RNA sequence: ACAU
DNA sequence: CGATGT
C-alpha cells in the first residue's frame, strides 16, 4: 500500500476544539499549498475536516483535475459520503458561521456530482498528512 | 477500540 | 491532560 503522490491532500487546523479553526489543501508531492481557508472563529475538528474535503472537491472540479484528495480524518471522509455532517455543536449565535459553512457544504453536496476518491492518508504508516499544521 |  | 467523532 503505497502514497498516491498525483495527489491533493487536505487538513484542518485549530486553536482549542472547539476553537479558532482554519484548514488548508496541498499538493502532497510538492507540499505547495494551493487553498486556505481564513480562521473561522468557533467550530470544531471534525467540521473543519469536513470543510476541507468539500473545498477540495470543489477546487478539483473547478480545474478538470481527478485527482484523489487525502485526508487523515476518519469522521469527516464519512460525513462527506454520507452528504451529511452529524457535528455535537451547539448552533447558537457564536457557531452560527462554522454551521452555515458546514450548512452549505451539505448543500453543495446535495446539488454536484463528482468522481474524486476521497482516500485515508495512513499516518500510521506514513506519518502526518503533508497539509498538516505542525501544531500537535 | 479506531480516527482526529 | 482535554475535546470531536464512528
Ligand atoms: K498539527
Ligand atoms: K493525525
Ligand atoms: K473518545
Ligand atoms: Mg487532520
Ligand atoms: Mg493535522
Amino acid at each position: 500500500e503505497e502514497i498516491i503522490w498525483e495527489s491533493l491532500s487536505v487538513d484542518v487546523g485549530s486553536q482549542g476544539n472547539p476553537g479558532i479553526v482554519e484548514y488548508k489543501g496541498v499538493d502532497t508531492k510538492t507540499g505547495e499549498v494551493l487553498f486556505e481557508r481564513e480562521p473561522i472563529p468557533i467550530g470544531t475538528n471534525n467540521m473543519g475536516e469536513f470543510l476541507a474535503i468539500v473545498h477540495g472537491l470543489r477546487y478539483l472540479k473547478e480545474r478538470n483535475s481527478r485527482k484523489p484528495i487525502y485526508s487523515d480524518s476518519q469522521t469527516a471522509i464519512k460525513w462527506v459520503k454520507d452528504k451529511k455532517a452529524k457535528s455535537t455543536l451547539v448552533r447558537n449565535e457564536e457557531t452560527a458561521l462554522i454551521w452555515k459553512l458546514v450548512d452549505e457544504a451539505e448543500e453543495w453536496l446535495n446539488t454536484h456530482t463528482y468522481e474524486t476518491p476521497i482516500l485515508k492518508w495512513q499516518t500510521d504508516k506514513w506519518g502526518e498528512i503533508k497539509a498538516d499544521y505542525g501544531r500537535k
